[PDB]
DNA sequence: GTACCGGACGTTGC
DNA sequence: GCAACGTCCGGTAC
C-alpha cells in the first residue's frame, strides 16, 4: 500500500535482504516542504540501553524525531518477524508528546514470538519522556 | 561458542 | 494484584 506523509503518498522503498540486521528507511518533511529520508541500522550505540527498543529501527527513528523536533514520520523496515513487542509498548514513551510516527513492516511479514506484529502500527507519542540510564 | 541478565512498558493468563 | 514475556542489544559467566 501507500502511506500519507503531509502532502506526499510514499510506498515502501527497496531494502537489502534481511541478513540478521534490521535496516530501515525513515521519511519526514523539512521546514520548507521537501521530503527527506534517512537510513537507520539495527544495533549501534544508543543513549538509552535501559530501553530494549532503543537499538531498533523504530526506536532510533523515534529518538531522531525527538532530537530534531519532528512531528510526523514514516519508517519502513525489512525484518520478516515484524515489529517487536518492546517497540510496540515503549515507542510512544520514547516518542515526544503528540508526535505521529507509523512503522510499516515488510509486506507479508509473519511474527514468530510474543508481542511481534506483522501489521502497520501508528504510534502517538505520550507526555512521558524516556528515563535517564543513570 | 552457548546461556543467561537486565531495564523497562504494556499485554495476557491466573 | 502477580508471574511470563516479548531484541533489530550488548555484557558477563561457563
Ligand atoms: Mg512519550
Ligand atoms: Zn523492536
Amino acid at each position: 500500500g501507500s502511506y500519507a506523509l503531509g502532502p506526499y503518498q510514499i510506498s515502501a522503498p527497496q531494502l537489502p535482504a534481511y541478513n540478521g540486521q534490521t535496516v530501515g528507511t525513515f521519511y519526514y518533511v523539512n521546514d520548507a516542504g521537501g521530503l527527506e529520508s534517512k537510513v537507520f541500522s539495527s544495533g549501534g550505540p544508543t543513549p538509552y540501553p535501559n530501553y530494549a527498543n532503543a537499538g531498533h529501527v523504530a526506536g532510533q527513528s523515534a529518538l531522531f524525531m525527538r532530537d530534531n523536533g519532528i512531528s510526523e514520520g514514516l519508517v519502513f523496515h525489512n525484518n520478516p518477524e515484524g515489529t517487536c513487542g518492546f517497540c510496540v509498548n515503549m515507542t510512544e514513551t520514547l516518542l515526544p508528546e503528540n508526535a505521529k510516527m507509523t512503522v510499516v513492516p515488510p509486506e507479508g511479514a509473519i511474527p514468530v514470538k510474543r508481542g511481534a506484529t506483522g501489521e502497520t502500527k501508528v504510534f502517538t507519542g505520550n507526555s512521558n519522556s524516556p528515563k535517564s540510564p543513570h
